[PDB]
């Protein structure tokens, strides 16, 4: 099983000046519990976004996708591919493809689950933004409500499967 995990704005934003637009704690707390004890593979520009108390993701077996020998920052299992990425699996899991652009379009095709955080924030996309990926006719979708976050952010949830 592989599966997208990401959170976009309503404007579907997903990065900007290589981090995340908006704070939103609510979501960290869907991602860990999604993702904690499992296989997270990135691409390796969303490695280096990642502030260095959250590098590599603790709990969490950090894969890195480049097509570099290897990184600088410390903690990532490095990978030339997705497929790379992929192979070996964790059984009765799934493998967590957490971003950025890149790696989402790369992994799309072999997905079979996306879970998608919608923020409710205003956010005009700007030039050099990262988006998220559009979903085509091979996925099915069911949406939670609209929750409130601490802040005063509306976020949802959805949640897709492969038809
Ligand atoms: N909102 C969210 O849920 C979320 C989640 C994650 C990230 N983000 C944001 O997304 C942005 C980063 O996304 P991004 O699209 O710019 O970058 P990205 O997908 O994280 O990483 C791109 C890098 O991946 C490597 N790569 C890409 N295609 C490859 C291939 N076919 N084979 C091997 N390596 C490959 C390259 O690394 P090398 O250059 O090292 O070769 C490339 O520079 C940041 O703003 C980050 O904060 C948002
Ligand atoms: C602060 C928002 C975090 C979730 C964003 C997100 N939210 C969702 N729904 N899906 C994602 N793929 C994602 O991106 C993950 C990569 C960026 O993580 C980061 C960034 C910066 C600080 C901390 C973390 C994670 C720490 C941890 O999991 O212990």
């Amino acid at each position: 099983s592989v599966g997208l995990i990401w959170a976009q704005s309503t404007s579907g934003v997903i990065g900007r000046d290589g981090g995340i637009p908006w704070r939103l704690p609510e979501d960290l707390a869907h991602f860990k519990r999604l993702t904690m004890g499992h296989t997270v593979v990135m691409g390796r520009r969303t490695w280096d976004s990642l502030p260095a108390a959250h590098r590599p993701l603790p709990g969490r077996r950090n894969v890195v996708v480049t097509r570099q020998t290897g990184l600088v920052a410390h903690g990532a299992q490095v990978v030339g591919s997705l497929e790379q990425a992929l192979s070996p699996a964790e059984p009765d899991a799934a493998t967590w493809v957490i971003g950025g652009a890149q790696i989402y379009a790369l992994a799309l095709p072999l997905a079979n689950r996306c879970e998608v955080t919608e923020v409710d924030v205003d956010l005009p996309p700007e030039d050099e933004d990262a988006l998220a990926p559009v979903l085509d006719q091979t996925w099915a979708g069911t949406s939670g409500e609209w929750l409130v976050s601490r802040s005063g952010l509306r976020y949802r949830m959805h949640s897709y499967r492969r038809l």
